[PDB]
């Protein structure tokens, strides 16, 4: 089906692969449209319980596909293009945050500009020890976007966000982990496999509860406590009404205990 | 007086103990009502300078009291119980956050679900080396609440908040501290004493200024700088008019440094 | 010339020096007013690309100049002083956050009360290994201000913000860095020079782009994603329309983006 | 079933009647709890399409039930009663606003204090020509509540809201209508019938779309346009997937105009 | 040239005409896209000082072009169409509110669903005595959109907004004016001309100042007073620094401010 | 005392008179400072129960004092001036909205630019039949300020606000009243007297309750209902604790009834 990205649905995971390895996996306008499409479809698929965004080969995503920028048609040309890709970049970004599925960013290589935006917009993020993160905007002479003014500070605090953007420094895995930018780091050679198992475990876990958590996290950052608890309680009520409930309860009371977390992230490095 | 909680007021500290050790200090509907009452009372007691919440024995609070959920009244019976419990759990959580007293969560053991919510709603938190934290909602099949959509990310950032909720893994003291969930960790055997001493200091410190700081912190998170300052200024003017001020100014002019601590947190482990 | 602060403009950097060394660089009402003026001027100056705030000597800023407080006019005299002082302090704190230039806080030493406030309001912050931070408000007996109810938790999260204020604990460099309060720590001896290098770089960096990011960061903290992106897009369009654009592109294209704009030495 | 309110469900309408005529329909703590319960029940009744709140006889609701305030227990007794009553008054007010059903306030007489709060929290309001509205808080010496700080200005603008609260004057039907406080006024003798008919229409109209509109209105007041649209879009997509849609599209394509009313409000006086 | 809409640029006014008269000026996906483009262009054109949105003939805009809905692809086909359509409709609604030009909505006739949305999103609105407004959403069976959850209550208050949507009542000009939905009402016959005059004036009015006000109004609705004033101040400074300033001053000073910028005939 | 404005405290009212009649009462930088001062003092004066802002003679306030603008010193000069007056204009505006006293704007003549800002910032507004309102900004070539982007729409709705600013039209009393911009209009010859009596009645009414209402109105416009009710309840509790309370209650129960509103605004014209 898709012609600009890799995609598959297997074992409950809708896996989207950014695919333009020769150009570091930068995202073309058509690919972005496909990514948005695939997210829409994932959310509409009862068989899908989670989404995985990863890059082909050794790069995650190098951001804007600079080579699509028309040089043959003046300022207007350049602008008209940006308007177009900007639209798509954002439709895509918003979707990752709004989609009714947990989204895992398996950062397998470099993430720059929009690629970093992607990793920040996702719900969970893990990376290879060979990965790296860089804003890149300030270097190419373009204003920051891809929701970086939303997501970054929400994850690393205002100061670190500011620093990264202003210095255009490259953030390595250890530091990214420390920052909370990634949860775990895994050896390059084992990454794919690790990431694929995490994805499947996220898919297998109860989507309903996951979505409740995800939407409340985004909403609650900006709301007062009493407003947060009202939407939280609505979820509670809905959740105890759902068929998934009683069985969990009975199992607890019966003496069953889980020998492992819902989603296991191995220690990594 | 209270029949489902432990309570005592000494040395300027109103100490609330979650008490149902046989059931890991899970919080009953009756108990939650008593905690709120106790919180209201503390705020009205001139002799109380701080509140401390802790658990009996070796557990902090196991969250929802699952054993009081009706099982012989259908989904309706279930739904009904949760509506009630939910009202009281949130009236309590909100009270911890709005109470005109600094609240120290002395986490002496496991804190799960609503127990973790309590920990996160408090103003300060310290724990024993044997304590542990877990979301647990998902495992039991319930949507998350107890203000986790408000408090968690405000403390650990959105990424870590999402992670903990989604994986449902157990967070241990060292990591909790690293995340900002607890300020310090103490050996189990020294914990109680250490905590009482911290509570006393908090109690002895200037309540009026504490309340100003507490309210401003909650409010300011969501306000633009110019509005925050207006409210801060109103507090400044009120504080320099309060009788507490002059004498401090005097001491300072007389060589006593303002870097003197109000509360001494021992290093711990 | 200013009378209450130090002020240098070099290599596109307008350096503001808090200067009242005998009294730990506490900020007097006059000084505050000059800081704000210096801010406005910097932004007005096409030559200036960055602003650096630092203290004279070995101290950053001890906060409110308590020795300015009138004691011969009763409570009302106290109150009146604080009203004027509060006005100026906040006009200045606001400026730092709103000014159309990147602001580097070079914390050469102790930062207390309003001095910490200054530290938190700045866009970037680095300190000398001999620096320290303390709230002070709770001991001096004054309600917290200088936008601490805005900036502290934004930088260190709610729990740490609350702790710091309530305990009146002093924060040393290692912890400050860990907390995100400062990006790097440097040896007292190498400090000023490191700081100047950084500042120079920031200055050279593309100002327009820096402002976009700055403004966006402050605004976005409180906005839903779809509103954030509308503002980011506007910036994007404006930027690709600006002269600075093509050459960067062309260059990238040509062979010449992961290149650091501002090098921040690892320090200690 | 209920002992302090009148209640009935007919023709798709759950009708809640504030009933304490001898005391001008002031709302007792017991009564308020019943109203909330009734609201919860309506939202869960497939056969209820709308809720109508009105008063017995010739008064709508005189607000706080002043005669149940303890007088032989000091300020404490007073304070205690108000904390309780306050919890229940707000649980009810919030429920009117959050309930997943359109709520019509059929103001058949005076609405004072909390009575006016009820009127303002409802989704739609109409009144008899003999109705009247008054803040009353100040006269009785109490700070205003019942969400007047939320609802009043959202309906009449800040100036008129301030004015009414500060002057404490009685607003009559014509002015109320002019202010937007009521949509229409009807002769006392025709009121009840007119209101039941309006309620039935509201009940018969598409609840799902009503709820979408209601929630969006409350939320959107405080949200920027791009966020509002995202949520509106999610509703659009859900509504065109709902079975209700196709048949309407069909009718329209078959010449039936979308200007057909869902609810017919008679001119009144 | 556009293919789905009418588009005139005269006397600094870029006039956008919704044009699908056979179908009551419903907006097709193509058309939407052109409206947005026309918006961008207007803002890009130093010659254009205002934008006017109106409908062809006797109708303003009947909303969603329901005849574009695919019926041969099942539910999914429906859904897919609406996803694309929703995208375009909102990109356009947003533009109207965000565009850096004043936007006048000249409601020459019926405005339903998205057409009302358009009406609400515009900066100013006037209608012909033959116009009318109706939500339509609740009868057509579609959840409300086109920013109605944003703009309606902002204009008419929560109670009236809710009523209108829930009853699906049609609003005639007298009421619309009373409600604040339109500023003036004019005879069908004099309409277009009145509208053009107004538009021309808006166009001539100082654009920079108009944008400042527009942006501020949208932003301020949700901000505390001290943040509002910071943004208003910035605008003030920018404006007194702009060429346009002095002459106005000088003039005032000289003898030549209560003079109407845009005359709005009393109409009926 | 003051040298640039008229001022007096009498019968519980702190009356501030803008005084520069030759220049239509435009506000000079020094006067603005005095106004702010007088507001500060009013709030600190136990004898003051309300504030009245009015203009001298036949003009209310013509706004910025254009004649203070330096022409002898280039762009910089003009800018430096604006920076200064802007600061004061806003300190003043904010104060009217934040001051712990009800503020009545007795608009006795023309209100332009900042003068209109003043009338919008006040808590209650009434005018003479000879008064008029005009933005004026767009005409003098200056961006709108004085909190017009806060206050106007809050009072008249977004459309009317936009219109007024964009057209720079002059709004007459009848229309201003209709808009909710003023509550009442009185004949020029009786205005002063009417306004003076309203002021005294606002002063005589319970300041504590007035402030509660005022602050909650400004805050609540932007807050969700559950957050609004929490601050509302805090006021309730405080109010029933206050000595003013019991007496009101007892009087009610005893059979006393007020023969008039707290603050009587006569019908006017
Ligand atoms: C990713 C890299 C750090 C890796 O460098 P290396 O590992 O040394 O490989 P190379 O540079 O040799 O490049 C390999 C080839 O790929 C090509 N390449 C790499 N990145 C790109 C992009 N982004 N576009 C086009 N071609 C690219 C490059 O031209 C080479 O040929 C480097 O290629 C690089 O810096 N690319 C530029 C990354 C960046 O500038 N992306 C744009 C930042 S702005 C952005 O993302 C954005 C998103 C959305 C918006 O609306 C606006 C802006
Ligand atoms: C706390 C524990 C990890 C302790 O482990 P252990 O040391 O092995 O003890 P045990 O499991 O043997 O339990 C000892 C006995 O106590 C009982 N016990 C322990 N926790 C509970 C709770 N929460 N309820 C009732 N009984 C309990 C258990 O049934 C045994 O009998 C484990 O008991 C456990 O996981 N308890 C369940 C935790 C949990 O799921 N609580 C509910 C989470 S959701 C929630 O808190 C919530 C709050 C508010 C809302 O509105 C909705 C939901
Ligand atoms: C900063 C210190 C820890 C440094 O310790 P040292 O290195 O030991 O210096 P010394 O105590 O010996 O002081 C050196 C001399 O400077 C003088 N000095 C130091 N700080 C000050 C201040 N803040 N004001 C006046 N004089 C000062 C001090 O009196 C000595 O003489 C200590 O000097 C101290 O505690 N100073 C008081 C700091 C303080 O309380 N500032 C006010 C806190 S509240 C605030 O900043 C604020 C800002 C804005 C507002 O509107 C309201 C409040
Ligand atoms: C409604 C009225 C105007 C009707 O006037 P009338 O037609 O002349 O009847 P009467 O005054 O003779 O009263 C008839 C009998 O009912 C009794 N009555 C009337 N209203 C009440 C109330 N509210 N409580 C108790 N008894 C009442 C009155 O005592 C007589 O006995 C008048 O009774 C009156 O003003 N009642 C008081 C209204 C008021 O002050 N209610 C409280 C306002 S504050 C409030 O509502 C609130 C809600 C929630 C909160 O948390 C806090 C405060
Ligand atoms: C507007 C009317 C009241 C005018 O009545 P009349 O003057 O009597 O015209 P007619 O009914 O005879 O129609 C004339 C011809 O135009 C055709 N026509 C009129 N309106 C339309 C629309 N909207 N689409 C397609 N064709 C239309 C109609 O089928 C006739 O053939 C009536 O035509 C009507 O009810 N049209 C439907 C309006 C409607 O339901 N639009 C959609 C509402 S929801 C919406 O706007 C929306 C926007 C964006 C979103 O993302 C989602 C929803
Ligand atoms: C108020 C009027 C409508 C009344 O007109 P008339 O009744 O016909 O009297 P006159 O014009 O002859 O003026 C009488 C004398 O007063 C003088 N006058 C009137 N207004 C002013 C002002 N505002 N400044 C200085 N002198 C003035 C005028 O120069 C005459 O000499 C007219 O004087 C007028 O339009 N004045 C200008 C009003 C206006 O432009 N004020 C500035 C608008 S912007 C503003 O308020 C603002 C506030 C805060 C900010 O930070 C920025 C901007
Ligand atoms: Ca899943
Ligand atoms: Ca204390
Ligand atoms: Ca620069
Ligand atoms: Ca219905
Ligand atoms: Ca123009
Ligand atoms: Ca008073």
């Amino acid at each position: 089906m898709y012609e600009a990205i890799g995609h598959r649905v297997e074992d409950g995971v809708a896996e989207i692969t950014i695919k333009l390895p020769r150009h570091r996996n930068a995202l073309s306008v058509k690919a972005m449209q496909e990514v948005t499409d695939a997210l829409n479809r994932a959310e509409e698929d009862d068989s899908v319980g989670a989404v995985m965004i990863t890059g082909a080969e050794d790069a995650f995503c190098a951001g804007f596909y600079l080579r699509e920028i028309p040089l043959d048609k003046g300022v207007a040309g350049v602008r008209d293009h940006f308007r177009i890709a900007a639209l798509w970049w954002h439709q895509m970004i918003h979707k990752i945050i709004r989609v009714k599925r947990p989204v895992l960013a398996a950062i397998n290589g470099v993430a720059a500009g929009g690629g970093l935006g992607i990793s920040l917009a996702s719900d969970m993020a893990i990376c290879a020890d060979s990965a790296k993160f860089v804003c890149a905007w300030h270097t190419i002479g373009i204003g920051n976007d891809t929701a970086t003014s939303y997501s970054l500070a929400r994850i690393v605090g205002m100061r670190r966000a500011m620093e990264l953007m202003l210095t255009d420094r490259t953030l390595y895995p250890e530091e990214a982990k420390d920052w909370g930018l990634v949860s775990r780091v895994y050896p390059k050679d084992e990454f794919r496999e690790v990431a694929w198992k995490v994805a499947r475990e996220l898919a297998a876990a109860p989507t309903h509860l996951q979505v409740m958590a995800k939407e409340r996290f985004h909403a609650g950052w900006m709301q007062p406590v009493e407003e947060c608890t009202e939407f939280e309680i609505q979820n509670v009520i809905a959740s105890v009404t759902h068929p998934h409930f009683m069985p969990c309860l009975t199992r607890f009371l019966d003496g069953h205990r889980a020998d492992r977390p819902q989603v296991e992230l191995p220690a990594g490095v």
